[PDB]
């Protein structure tokens, strides 16, 4: 495995929309493996490929141990219900936290490492993390949705 450098705001790669993954190959699997440990070593709960300099629709989230690691390739949100307001941060903006409103429940369609399509339902913090990472894949950063930063 390799500890990948996490790209910090500012950097253009962070605002670049990502291409869909077309080849589900060994390089993709290594990217995901490296991203997950890099993310945890940095005490993060989500990480998207553009944050490690790769413009592909690939992200991973890992909040609870029971749930565990969820790798998302070419994810799309099929349904959103309810709202939740709370603090949000990002490994690409060290120490920056702001209040962001996100859907509370989401239904997500995405592919795994082999290209198989799965359906995932999430709520609360996990749903917040997933929404934040999917935004990265479209070149959107959380600062664009912060309503207020904390003192
Ligand atoms: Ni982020």
């Amino acid at each position: 495995m390799a500890v990948l450098e996490i790209i910090k705001h500012p950097n253009e790669v962070l605002e670049t929309p990502c291409e869909r993954v077309i080849n589900f190959d060994k390089k993709l699997v290594k990217l995901l493996k490296d991203m997950h440990e890099t993310m945890l070593i940095a005490d993060g709960v989500g990480l998207a490929a553009p944050q490690v300099g790769v413009s592909l629709q690939v992200a991973v989230v890992d909040v609870d141990d029971d749930t565990g690691k969820i790798e998302l390739i070419n994810p799309s949100i099929l349904e959103k219900r309810g709202e939740q307001v709370g603090p949000e941060g990002c490994l690409s903006f060290p120490g920056l936290y702001g209040e962001v409103e996100r859907a509370d429940y989401i239904k997500v369609r995405a592919q795994n490492r082999r290209g198989k399509v799965f359906l995932l339902e999430a709520e609360g913090f996990l749903a917040r993390a997933i929404q934040h990472e999917i935004d990265h894949l479209h070149g959107v950063l959380f600062t664009s949705k912060v309503t207020r930063y904390y003192e």
